């Protein structure tokens, strides 16, 4: 019998995610050649999805013509065996599928390790390939 028993692990609890401002969003080449081709600007119509291990738990409203949207929108979910939270930014197209812009995956264990005695993380997280978004995330 192992003596290496874990007192490694998944998150079970309640998640509350608040999305503040995003900055530095960049249209992809795909977007530039399609929806943002020859429009007089290259400003996105961005929204963000919030997922817990690939299951969507929220979607912000879409902001119009901005690469620095301000949301102040809030989402919550019961989480079971949670590995990570994914924030993904899309450009809303007039018709058909939306276009990927950028994303950020946050491990629940990285959040827990960061906040220590606190249940709340607040701060800018980096979007890949470019950009950042300000989040307030509470794990209880």
């Amino acid at each position: 019998h192992s003596s290496g028993l874990v007192p490694t692990m998944k998150f079970n609890g309640y998640l509350r995610v608040r999305i503040g401002e995003a900055v530095g969003l960049q249209p992809t080449r795909w977007s530039l050649r399609h929806s943002l081709f020859k429009k007089g600007h290259q400003l996105l119509d961005p929204y963000l999805t919030v997922s817990v291990d690939q299951v969507r738990v929220g979607q912000t409203s879409t902001k119009q013509k901005t690469n620095k949207p301000t949301y102040n929108e809030e989402f919550c979910a019961n989480v079971t065996d949670g590995g990570h939270l994914e924030l993904a930014v899309f450009h809303e197209t007039p018709l058909g599928y939306d276009h990927f812009v950028a994303n950020c995956t946050l491990q629940f264990q990285e959040l827990l390790r960061t906040t220590g005695a606190s249940d709340t993380f607040e701060g800018w997280v980096d979007l890949e390939p470019e950009g950042k978004v300000f989040v307030v995330i509470t794990l209880t």
